[PDB]
């Protein structure tokens, strides 16, 4: 895997090697057994400590914005995204890893830490309009590659489903932004195989919304 970071003091955080956050999705089309194990190896040969973020409750959003009626898109995520704890549970226990530092994020809903960095991003996305576009930016982008590999028509993506995926999108920032207030960890990387231009703009202090010193992101390629 070769990777990239977003600024300077995430390639600090790289050097020390203290913690990753391997994110999977189970409705991004990257995320086979095979890839998963391999991307897990890969953490765990390269970090101390390794966890794993899955997908939350609200990836039911992303179905629901794609036709799903809402009672089968909850079944379906509850569905693969146990499917895809298993998987990372046979790649971390084979590595070396502990199967127990596995969450989704939706696992903090109650906690504090979450909490106050869920009202952080969601009254940004309401008071600024430049940050909630980013947002909706990024729910097109969690909805289009699912609504281009699984369909045969070529669908529309429209302000709707935008509005309705983006509770998605909201729900997962809080680990994009400060991981470790969250997880308990002295400092993290968040890895993933897309690059995130959100990120930069934040790190750029654009928005009302802050990336904490402790936190960066990291592309992974193979």
């Amino acid at each position: 895997f070769k990777t990239e970071t977003l600024t300077q003091n995430c390639n600090e955080i790289l050097k020390r090697r203290r913690h990753v956050l391997v994110g999977i999705s189970p409705f991004n089309s990257r995320f086979s057994e095979d890839y998963i194990h391999r991307l897990i190896a890969w953490a765990v040969r390269e970090f101390q400590s390794v966890s794993v973020l899955l997908a939350g409750k609200e990836a039911a959003n992303l179905l629901e914005a794609l036709g799903t009626p809402h009672g089968k898109a909850e079944r379906k995520v509850r569905k693969e995204v146990s499917r895809n704890r298993r998987f990372a549970e046979k790649a971390l226990e084979a590595h070396g890893g502990n199967p127990e530092d596995i969450h989704t994020f939706s696992d903090f809903a109650n906690q504090t830490a979450y909490r106050n960095l869920r009202m952080e991003v969601e009254a940004a996305f309401f008071d600024q309009t430049h940050f909630r576009n980013a947002c909706l930016e990024m729910s097109h982008a969690a909805i289009l590659g699912r609504a281009r590999g699984t369909r045969m028509d070529v669908v529309e993506v429209s302000a709707d489903m935008l509005e309705l995926a983006v509770e998605y999108v909201i729900a997962e920032l809080p680990f994009f932004i400060a991981a470790p207030d969250i997880l308990g960890v002295e400092e993290t990387l968040l890895a993933y195989h897309r690059p995130w231009k959100l990120g930069e703009q934040i790190s750029r202090n654009e928005f009302a919304v802050k990336m904490r010193p402790n936190q960066g992101y990291l592309m992974v390629s193979e």
